[PDB]
C-alpha cells in the first residue's frame, strides 16, 4: 500500500522510483518529523539494474546514498518544501524516506537530488568504501544527479 | 578468488559467512592498510534468509552493521590480531572487510563480533532507522553476537 509519484527513471545502472504513504514512526526517535504533524512519508526507492557499474547485483538496494528533496506546489503561492531523507528499513525493505508536511491538495513537482557515497554533501563518506584494483574493483561512483516528477495530492 | 573460512552460520534470519582473498586497494585512501603491507583481505558476508524479522527480503545484503574481528594463531604465542571491518563494495557486491597482516602460515581462529545498527559501538547508529508503526514496522534489531571459525593459512 503506497502511492507512486510518476514512473521510475533509470540512470547509471540504477532504477530511481518515488512513492509516498502515510506518515510513519521510526527508531531512533527525534529524526523524523512526528507522524501527527505530517501529511506523508516520502520515499526514494533505489535499486540496481542489470550490469550496475558499482558492483551491485540486479535488484539490490543501493545503500549509503544521501537524498535531498524539493517539493513545489504548481501554481502555488508558497515556496518549495525542502529536506533530506534518511536511510531506514520497513516491512517492504530498506529505503530512503522522510515524514513531510505538504501545503494542501493540488499538483506538485518533486525533485530528488541523489548523492553518491563519496560526495562532499554525503555524511556517510567516511564509512563506505569501494575496491579500485583491476581484479575486484568497480567503476568510480556515479556523479550527483537530480530527477523530477509531477504528482497530484488529495489527502490520505 | 575468495577462500572460505569454515561453513556459514545462521542466526536471527541472517546467514553469516567468513571469507578471505588477497589484499585489495580501496577508495577513500587511508582507511585500509596498504595491499603490499597486508597478507589477506578478510570479509564478513551477511545476507537475509527467508522470513528475516527486520524487513529484509531473502538474499539482500544486511547493511549498516559494524563488525569487529579477533584473529588468533593456534599455538602461536603471539598476541591476537584485532581490528574493525569497514562496509564497502567490490565487483561481487557490498560486504564488510579489512586488509590484515597475519603472523605467517599455520592454523588460526577467527572471531567476528557483529553489532546491530543501534549498537553504542556502531558509528553509523544516527544514520539508519527502523519503522516501528503497526502498518509498516519491523521487529527490533537483533542483539550483538559473535561467531567463530578455524582456518589454515598458507599464503595466496
Ligand atoms: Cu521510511
Ligand atoms: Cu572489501
Ligand atoms: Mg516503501
Ligand atoms: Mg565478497
Amino acid at each position: 500500500l503506497e502511492y507512486p509519484i510518476g514512473t521510475p527513471q533509470n540512470l547509471a545502472g540504477m532504477e530511481i522510483a518515488a512513492v509516498y504513504l502515510q506518515p510513519i514512526d521510526m527508531e531512533p526517535e527525534g529524526h523524523m518529523r512526528k507522524a501527527s504533524e505530517s501529511d506523508i512519508h516520502i520515499e526514494a526507492d533505489i535499486h540496481a539494474l542489470s550490469n550496475n557499474p558499482n558492483g551491485y547485483p540486479e535488484g539490490f538496494w543501493v545503500p549509503f546514498l544521501f537524498i535531498k528533496y524539493e517539493i513545489t506546489k504548481v501554481g502555488g503561492s508558497g515556496a518549495p518544501i525542502t529536506g533530506d531523507m534518511m536511510a531506514m528499513v520497513a516491512s517492504d525493505g530498506p529505503h530512503y524516506g522522510d515524514n513531510v508536511k505538504l501545503q494542501g491538495p493540488g499538483k506538485y513537482k518533486v525533485k530528488y537530488t541523489i548523492y553518491p557515497p563519496n560526495a562532499k554533501e554525503n555524511p556517510m563518506s567516511p564509512y563506505y568504501g569501494r575496491h579500485t584494483d583491476r581484479e575486484t574493483g568497480v567503476r568510480p561512483w556515479f556523479k550527483t544527479f537530480s530527477v523530477e516528477w509531477d504528482f497530484t495530492y488529495a489527502g490520505i
